[PDB]
């Protein structure tokens, strides 16, 4: 059910880094990774958190759907691109913390926590601020458990409605074309050491379905780019794109 391969080591290594890439081959129901002891070791969801949490906001009607604008707040912050009106679409795209922070505060703790255990998501645990928890609070999830998560959301499977589950899979949308196409979305964790990125999400074939989950460590900012991009060398070598 599980296989090891070392070997996908040096798609890290090579870059001066280290991380995990964990693979789900859905028809065959059999995955595949670098490093079985990292893909169990939990880290800070950070901005991977985005799936759950638009999740609860459209299901609970915080988010009334993907085109409801929620205004910039007239605040300065240091990422361009934030400094705008955003919807569903384009605050998952350029992962807009303030947005989402704000869904966090009007879902309340008390249904957060609620929803997190019917997701079954990480450690469930969501001690530390409403407004900030999955950036430096006590949330925790694996690669394995990303994996385990998005089944249930690319099935429908999980305790939200199934137009909730639609909205964001649209939201998640990263890539297509006439191979394949992707549906993911990026993390990057640095308040708690060790700082790391993340990207999971999936690959749709004609014919299967590819799960992927990857961190690496990220000691600056410089490598970002690196979590895609190996993380497609993975799969080109997998022969699960071209
Ligand atoms: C340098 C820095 C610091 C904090 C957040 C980010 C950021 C902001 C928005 C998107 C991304 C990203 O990777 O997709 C990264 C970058």
């Amino acid at each position: 059910e599980w296989q090891e391969n070392k070997s996908w080591n040096a798609h890290f290594t090579e870059h001066k880094s280290q991380g995990v890439v964990v693979l789900w081959n859905e028809n065959k129901q059999q995955g595949f990774t670098n490093n079985l002891k990292r893909a169990n070791q939990a880290f800070l969801p950070a901005s991977t958190f985005k799936i759950p949490n638009s999740l609860i906001a459209l299901d609970l009607g915080v988010v009334k759907d993907e085109h409801q604008v929620f205004k910039w707040d007239g605040q300065t912050r240091d990422i361009a691109t934030w400094n705008r009106d955003h919807n569903l679409i384009t605050a998952m795209k350029y992962s807009v913390v303030p947005v989402y922070q704000e869904f966090a505060r009007q879902i309340g703790e008390a249904r957060m926590s609620k929803m997190l255990h019917a997701f079954d998501y990480g450690n469930e645990d969501i001690s530390g601020n409403v407004d900030s928890f999955w950036l430096d609070g006590g949330i925790r999830i694996s690669a394995t458990e990303q994996i385990s998560f998005l089944r249930k959301l690319y099935h429908n499977k999980l305790h939200v409605s199934e137009r909730s589950q639609r909205i964001v899979k649209q939201a998640m949308l990263t890539e297509a074309n006439g191979d394949y196409i992707i549906r993911a979305k990026t993390g990057y964790s640095t308040r708690i050491e060790p700082k790391i990125g993340w990207w999971v999400g999936w690959v749709e074939l004609d014919d299967n379905v590819w799960f992927f989950a990857m961190n690496m460590d990220m000691p600056t900012s410089d490598g970002l780019g690196l979590r895609q991009a190996i993380t497609k060398e993975v799969l080109k070598q997998e022969k699960i794109i071209p």
